[PDB]
Formats: C-alpha cells, sequence, structure tokens
C-alpha cells in the first residue's frame, strides 16, 4: 500500500536499472488492480447493504467476509512482490531494505 | 474506522447532556473502547509476528503467510467489532438524528 511505496524507495538505482524495474512492474501492477478492484467492489457491497439497513444481515455478512478474504489477499500479493524485488538487489542493499520492510510492517504500514 | 470518531460526535450532538440517554449512550461506549482496545493489541501482536518471521528469514514461507492470515483476521475482528458497536448506537437513537448519522455513516463506508 504505502508498504508498497516505502519499499520501492528503499531501491537504489541509476537510469537503467529504474527503467527495468518499471518495465517489471506490470506483473505485480495488474494482480494488484484484481485485488484492490475485488476489495473495493466487496466494500461498495457493504455500504450498500448498509444504506438499505443499517443492521447486521446476511448480506452484511458476507460482505464483511468479502472485505476480510480480500485485504489479506492484498496483503500477501504485495509481501510476494516484495521479495521478488529484494532477490534482484545487490547484496550489499539487502539489509537496509529489510529494516525498511521489518520496521513498517511492525508499526502496521500496508 | 466506518467513521466511528465522526458518529460518536453525531451523538454527543443529537442526544444532549442533560438527556440521560447520554449516561447509557456512554455505557455502550465504555464497552466498545475495551473490546476495541483488546483487538488492537491482538493486531499489534500479529504484525510484530509478521515482522519477526520476515526478520528472521526474509522470503516468502508457510510461515510468512500463515503471519499474514492472522493479521487478516484481527484486523476483521477489528471492523467487525467497530460495526456492530455503531449499529447498536444508531438503534438507540432518536428516529430524528439517523437520518444525519447515516450519512456520515455511509459517507465513511464508501472509502
Ligand atoms: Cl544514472
Ligand atoms: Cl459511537
Ligand atoms: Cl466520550
Ligand atoms: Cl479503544
Ligand atoms: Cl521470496
Ligand atoms: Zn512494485
Ligand atoms: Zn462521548
Ligand atoms: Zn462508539
Amino acid at each position: 500500500g504505502d508498504l508498497h511505496e516505502i519499499l520501492h524507495e528503499a531501491v537504489p538505482l541509476d537510469a537503467n536499472e529504474r527503467e527495468i524495474l518499471e518495465l517489471k512492474e506490470d506483473a505485480f501492477a495488474q494482480r494488484r488492480r484484481e485485488i484492490e478492484t475485488r476489495l473495493r467492489a466487496a466494500n461498495g457491497k457493504l455500504a450498500d447493504a448498509i444504506a438499505k439497513n443499517p443492521a447486521w444481515s446476511p448480506e452484511v455478512e458476507a460482505a464483511t467476509q468479502e472485505v476480510e478474504r480480500a485485504a489479506g489477499d492484498l496483503q500477501r500479493a504485495t509481501l510476494v512482490h516484495v521479495f521478488e524485488m529484494r532477490a534482484g538487489l545487490k547484496p550489499e542493499h539487502r539489509p537496509a531494505y529489510d529494516r525498511v520492510l521489518i520496521d513498517a510492517l511492525r508499526r502496521g504500514s500496508q
């Protein structure tokens, strides 16, 4: 989320390495849209049901299940993509990248 | 979340402090505040546990995925606890204010 963007900024790189990294982004960008989508949909499902009847209901129950699973999915996809970017780093840059990742996770960033 | 902070103000400002629906309102709030603090503590711990896994071994693993799932679950518990509370508070609000209350709620939900 902002986790994703934070880790991109911990990634030191010249003019060449950046253009290459951006080209490599598209695999994850799409995966992602696919997930920010289901989640944004599950939320609208939630809000729709509440504007209808602001009380718990089978629709609200189902929507919240959907919101949850989707947000987990999104963090998992983010992490997968973050470890792939880690693999493309020179060994000398790995410790700083790990530090940023661990500390962001620890304080609840995604 | 779910516009909670702002919904409570709508409460401070619809049922007067010379009303005593006030007392009941604040007791419900005390209970929710306590449940939230507990769930939040549990989310903080799931976050630490995910961070710990990654520090131990910075790569995707069943251990890291596991932690991820504990985090989603604590987070979902928090949203659910908050929503059911928000509904409870609405049911205790005089019909003359549900309109404005419902606005704030749906707004926030649609974000
Ligand atoms: Cl350069
Ligand atoms: Cl409230
Ligand atoms: Cl208060
Ligand atoms: Cl609290
Ligand atoms: Cl990996
Ligand atoms: Zn990326
Ligand atoms: Zn109050
Ligand atoms: Zn409240």
